[PDB]
Order: structure tokens, then C-alpha cells, then sequence
């Protein structure tokens, strides 16, 4: 499913997203959209590591889920890489909650770093109603 910006601000907020471990929903808002343009069904293979990312917020296989090709990998998740395909995202906000449990927090995604870090990301957010 490929949401609208304001249906998913919404539904982050109520999934609990806003100002977990210190993450505001801007913020998360900012993060999906660089990482899949706010599409589940998104998929990135890898080639250099043999691994690939998943989903909305673009988890990579060797550390989240299990997709079972990946070499070395670990499921951090405890879920199937699937369910991070789903249209209902209730397993990767779970998933994603799990990721900035870890001390680098949102900083996990080099993408937010690039493209949200520092940045006026009020823009994300804006007259969604949240």
C-alpha cells in the first residue's frame, strides 16, 4: 500500500510513534518518505552484502527479520520479512520501535541522517490534524 501523508501520520500516532524514545512524529514522517515514499510493499536487494531491506521504514534482512538467504543474518524482530510487506503496518512499527530501543536510536537509518537530521521537518506533519 502506498499512503497518503496525513493517513499515515495518523495512524503512527495511534500505533504510539509519537515521542517514542524521544523520536517525534515529524520525525518518523521524515524517515518513511526518504526510505520508501511511505510504500510497504517496497523492496531493495543488496547485491554487495547479499542482504535486502524491507518495507515502509526499509529494514535490512541481516539484522530485523528473517528472510532466510541472508548469510550471517540475526532477526532482531523475531518476525518473517514478509510481515513487514503487509498494508497493515502494525509489525513494523513494532519492529521499528524494537530498532531504536538500541543506543543509536533514529540515527540507525543513514537516511535520516542525510535527510532529516537537523532540518525543519514540520513540513511532514502539517495539517494532518495530529
Amino acid at each position: 500500500k502506498v499512503f497518503e501523508r496525513c493517513e499515515l501520520a495518523r495512524t503512527l500516532k495511534r500505533l504510539g510513534m509519537d515521542g517514542y524514545r524521544g523520536i517525534s512524529l515529524a520525525n518518523w514522517m521524515c524517515l518513511a518518505k526518504w526510505e520508501s515514499g511511505y510504500n510497504t510493499r517496497a523492496t531493495n536487494y543488496n547485491a554487495g552484502d547479499r542482504s535486502t531491506d524491507y518495507g515502509i521504514f526499509q529494514y535490512n534482512s541481516r539484522y530485523w527479520c528473517n528472510d532466510g538467504k541472508t548469510p550471517g543474518a540475526v532477526n532482531a524482530c523475531h518476525l518473517s520479512c514478509s510481515a513487514l510487506l503487509q498494508d497493515n503496518i502494525a509489525d513494523a512499527v513494532a519492529c521499528a520501535k524494537r530498532v531504536v530501543r538500541d543506543p543509536q536510536g533514529i540515527r540507525a537509518w543513514v537516511a535520516w541522517r542525510n535527510r532529516c537530521q537537523n532540518r525543519d521537518v514540520r513540513q511532514y506533519v502539517q495539517g494532518c490534524g495530529v
